[PDB]
């Protein structure tokens, strides 16, 4: 089970809309999925877990600062299928990896959806990330399908013990 | 003004995406607003308050049917300002009038986003999301502005004394 694998007091998982992070958060059981709205036109996705707050919105297109305080996880998802805003996709990332609040935390980046037949694979979301160029920083990307539960909980294990070292 | 109309079963509130049911949600205050995923591609946001159920999903199943069963008003939310998928929210409307299961339940429309100055007023939202054409059931429109609450008021307290 994911409780006893988090066995890290704010887990920020972020990325394009559609690209499943609500799915991940139903697929973990941690919870009800709270939906609130901190300020206009900023929705967020939280549960939380004993101590362990994942919080989760969209990203695409200056309170966040709060969230980045204590977030010691990033999980970035990716519709891996999603060729078209693959590119949206690293420069969001490139953004957040570059936020001073957040460079504490440890990376985790799910290629989504490997379901899809013409999806790309782990490797060359890899390359279109550019997450090889990542330094004084642990990053791990998981082949993931949310809609089934593939790959979450061994993406999930290195964060939690890479959280905890 | 809100958590009070609704103090003395089952609300649905649907609509096309980002048309702002979601939005209404957080302003109604009467709890959480719990994301579900009942079945793959199925989300349902629900806020319930003791005796009352928010239950909430984008159109544009079967298991509809279920929802259903003490649905006493259905409040179907459309961007006044999104005129190239009026016509899909107008059939979307009709699809949720045609069932069996939902006739005896009151319909109240939210024309919303009214604070962008190229949105359409209630009048020709009212035209072409062919309310005229409805029988068989008490149906109310209401300008809304979700962002600021404008217009929320108004129309649930039309919902609250049909449902009362
Ligand atoms: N094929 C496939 N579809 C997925 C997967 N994960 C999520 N989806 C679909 O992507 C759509 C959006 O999912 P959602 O979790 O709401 O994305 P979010 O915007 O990041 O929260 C849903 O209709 C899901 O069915 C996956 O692993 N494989
Ligand atoms: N201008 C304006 N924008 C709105 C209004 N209501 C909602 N929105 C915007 O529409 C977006 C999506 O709204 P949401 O409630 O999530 O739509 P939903 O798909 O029905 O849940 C949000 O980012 C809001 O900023 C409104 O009355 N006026």
């Amino acid at each position: 089970l994911f409780a006893s694998l988090l066995g890290e007091m704010r887990i920020l998982m972020v990325g394009l809309d559609a690209a499943g992070k609500t799915t991940i958060l139903y697929k973990l059981k941690l919870g009800e999925i709270v939906t609130t709205i901190p300020t206009i036109g900023f929705n967020v996705e939280t549960v939380e877990y004993k101590n362990i707050s994942f919080t989760v919105w969209d990203v695409g297109g200056p309170l966040w600062r709060y969230y980045f305080q204590n977030t010691q996880g990033i999980i970035f998802v990716v519709d891996s299928n999603d060729r078209d805003r693959i590119n949206e996709a690293r420069e969001e990332l490139q953004s957040m990896l570059n936020e001073d609040e957040l460079k504490d935390a440890v990376l985790l980046v799910l290629a989504n959806k490997q379901d899809l037949p013409n999806a790309m694979n782990a490797a060359e979301i890899t390359e279109k990330m550019g997450l090889h160029s990542i330094r004084n920083r642990p990053w791990f990307i998981q082949a993931t399908c949310a809609t089934t539960g593939d790959g979450l909980y061994e993406g999930l294990e290195w964060l939690s013990n890479q959280v905890g070292k």
